[PDB]
């Protein structure tokens, strides 16, 4: 739970940023306050794949497939029942922070 963006300029993440206000947008990225503090939202920052959110959550629906054809800016990216979606939360890495 630690991977955004923003830190790499010297900001911080903002957690749960599958359900963060953007205020703010330009070439450096999405950026809003949460919990009274600025931070990035990356909706990829590192999270569990427990499948707590998905991605292209930001314009189309989830695929539920772990078969990214294409990964864009927002992360990877699939298609189908014929709609471009986003690849799930869960469908990125298996040992998510779990070490066995």
């Amino acid at each position: 739970a630690m991977a955004c963006w923003a830190q790499s300029q010297g900001y911080n993440c903002c957690n749960n940023p599958s359900s963060t206000k953007v205020e703010y947008t330009d070439a450096s990225g999405q950026w809003g306050v949460q919990n009274g503090q600025w931070c990035g939202i990356d909706y990829s920052y590192g999270q569990n794949q427990g499948n707590e959110s998905c991605t292209g959550n930001g314009s189309y629906p989830c695929c539920n497939t772990c078969q990214a054809t294409y990964t864009d800016g927002d992360g990877d990216w699939a298609f189908e029942n014929g709609n471009w979606c986003g690849i799930k939360n869960s469908c990125k890495q298996q040992p998510q922070n779990n070490n066995q």
